[PDB]
């Protein structure tokens, strides 16, 4: 159903990894993956919902469906306790699927004693995502050679967003914040939603009504990622989900991607990862290294600026009008749960190197020419990426 599939898209970066199917041969794969589907990282939204409903209960202010909602929220509070930020069973099976289709699509690459390396951040959901992925790989071919490592030593290429002080300030206090808040006031109409759950929804101040509804969307958006057999998606109409998504999509765009208000600073900070991608590929191409694949497990704030910095079409657009961002830039197409980028390298009969870019396992486009899409000349692509890195360094030089 197109309605239910649109509602899933409106979960934004909390969308579960989409459904993918099986199916020449690459000699190398260069990979970046976000962790799989996870529990919420913060109790703030759930607490806010429970607090508002509990006060309404003591005021005898709940509708029949509001009482049903409160009972559910108390249950979720018990089920989420001790589980915040953890990879879910669904998150493991997403990684098993991504690895599984890779192995079946390219059996020759991972055959015999092929060599692979994986790295992850120090964050458990990303370590455990790498392990679900690696376990699948080893199950299919126990003769793989496997190097596994993780931790803060990879902060420079996987958590660059924590290391640049101008970006940290921008993320926390930047000029995007008033724009986001104004956009929320325009998009979000709380009274229809609160009318389902609360008697006299009009007695609530606009700000607390907004905050309650925003929190409830947040709880409902993350529940499909937890492997808990409970659902809140029908609380909202398709239009209401659409409006909520528009606000969160704008937040991700402005805080983490190419919005004009960010002056490309949020994108520029990813250049060390793009540099390391090129370096690992060049060493395999030359023979200095003989890895068949490099895998990397990290975060949405790793993937989003990395994709924009590569210049994948429709991901680095600099949209001048906030209300237009949703038409041109879709975070669920870029960084859903388990979002991943794969560079597949090929050698043709004349020994020329070609690369194919997969974004969530579908061919992605670069703003350079090729006579045989989706394959790009590696020479052309490397030069293009090196120019992107040089641009990124210039951008960072203008913000200390």
């Amino acid at each position: 159903s197109h309605m239910q599939t649109k509602i899933q898209k409106y979960a934004g970066t909390a969308m579960p990894y989409p459904n993918r199917t099986d199916s020449m041969t690459p000699f190398y794969i260069n990979h970046l993956g976000r962790h799989g589907a996870r529990f919420p990282t913060s109790r703030k939204a759930l607490d806010k919902v429970e607090k508002v409903l509990v006060s309404a209960q003591q005021e005898n202010g709940l509708t029949s469906e509001g009482m049903a909602l409160l009972s559910m929220i108390r249950r979720l509070s018990r089920l989420f306790d001790g589980q915040w930020g953890k990879l879910s069973k669904l998150g493991e099976t997403e990684q098993e699927g991504i690895a599984g289709r890779m192995i079946r699509n390219y059996p020759q690459l991972f055959s015999n004693s092929a060599k692979i390396e994986a790295i992850a951040t120090y964050v458990p959901r990303s370590i455990n995502s790498m392990d679900a992925f690696l376990s699948c790989m080893i199950r299919h071919n126990p003769a793989l050679q496997v190097q596994r490592s993780e931790g803060k030593q990879y902060n420079h290429i996987l958590r660059f967003f924590d290391l640049n002080k101008s970006y940290v300030n921008y993320k926390e206090k930047g000029d995007w914040l008033p724009i986001y808040k104004a956009f929320v006031h325009k998009k979000i109409s709380p009274v229809p939603i609160m009318k389902k759950f609360l008697l006299n929804p009009e007695q609530y101040l606009d700000k607390e009504a907004e905050e309650f509804v925003m929190a409830l969307f947040s709880v409902a958006a993350i529940l499909p990622d937890t492997s808990i057999p409970l659902n809140l998606e029908d609380l909202f109409t398709l239009d209401e989900w659409h409006r909520y998504w528009q606000t969160q999509n704008l937040w991700q765009y402005m805080s983490k991607s190419s919005a004009p208000v960010g002056k490309m600073l949020p994108v520029a900070i990813a250049w060390p990862l793009l540099s390391e991608f090129i370096r690992s590929a060049q060493e395999v191409i030359s023979g200095k290294s003989d890895y068949q694949a490099n895998f990397r497990f990290a975060h949405a704030e790793t993937v989003i600026p990395f994709v924009s910095l590569m210049g994948i079409e429709k991901t680095d657009v600099q949209v001048c009008r906030p209300d237009s961002v949703s038409v041109y830039w879709k975070d669920y197409e870029i960084s859903p749960m388990a979002a991943n980028v794969q560079w597949l390298f090929y050698r043709d009969r004349d020994q020329r190197i070609w690369v194919k870019i997969l974004l969530n396992e579908e061919a992605a486009a670069l703003p350079i020419s090729t006579a045989c899409f989706p394959y790009y000349s590696w020479e052309k692509t490397r030069i293009f990426f090196n120019q992107r890195i040089e641009m990124a360094k210039k951008t960072l030089s203008v913000f200390n």
